[PDB]
């Protein structure tokens, strides 16, 4: 009756929507993590998941504690890879044999994000480990990106990926990005196993200069 009914309305109005992203928010992980090639099936049902991965997103936006920041990351990040294998199905290929990744997003899921800058995080596929981090992206500050942005590292190799997390990086050339000029595989050969790709919404950035970026530990965020 209208006792039991009115409950509903607080509960399903407060939690409704957390209780239905909760029962899809595993879908990306649970792709990207099977290796293999991501097919036209994948692609059909990553671009439905992020429908409503966004629009969760947008409610993730401006995180009031660092616990909601970690979770709003976590879950931008793996738009952002699902994101990318839509756009460019060879990264898949490349990812399966990462031993690490990162992702930032101008979006603001970090506790404190300036204009442009990313908040992001690196995850080691072989002990699990979240380092949270903050970027300064030069491509953004020179006018790329403006309306969404998002830019994912894959690590083939262990040292360049520990470097990263725990001495921060500085990019002072456009060695290592993805620019349409060749096979990411290549440009991960022969810079240390790290490839960096720029995403905009319907496709990837392919004239983004990356020299004079930084990338840094966020010491609000990780433990």
């Amino acid at each position: 009756a209208v006792s039991e009914t009115s409950k509903e309305v607080w509960q399903d109005v407060s939690d409704f929507s957390k209780k239905s992203w909760a029962s899809i928010s595993a879908w990306g992980e649970e792709a990207f993590n099977t290796a293999g090639v991501w097919t036209d099936k994948s692609i059909a049902t990553g671009k439905e998941w992020l429908k409503a991965a966004d629009k969760e997103l947008n409610e993730m936006l401006n995180p009031k504690t660092a616990k909601e920041a970690r979770i709003a990351i976590n879950t931008m990040a793996d738009t952002a890879l699902i994101r990318l294998f839509n756009e460019q199905p060879s990264a898949k290929l490349l990812f399966d044999k990462a031993y690490g990744y990162a992702v930032f997003d101008s979006r603001k899921f970090s506790l404190m994000l300036h204009t442009n800058q990313g908040a992001g995080v690196a995850v080691n596929r072989k002990t699990g480990k979240h380092t949270y981090m903050k970027m300064f992206g030069a491509g953004l500050a020179a006018g790329i990106g403006g309306k969404f942005y998002q830019q994912v590292i894959l690590f083939e190799d262990k040292a360049r990926f520990d470097a990263f997390v725990t001495q921060g990086w500085e990019a002072t050339s456009e060695v290592g990005v993805v620019a349409g000029k060749e096979s990411a595989e290549l440009t991960a050969k022969y810079n240390g196993g790290m490839a960096i790709y720029q995403i905009g919404e319907k496709g990837l950035l392919l004239d983004a200069n990356i020299s004079g970026s930084k990338y840094w530990i966020d010491k609000d965020l990780t433990e």
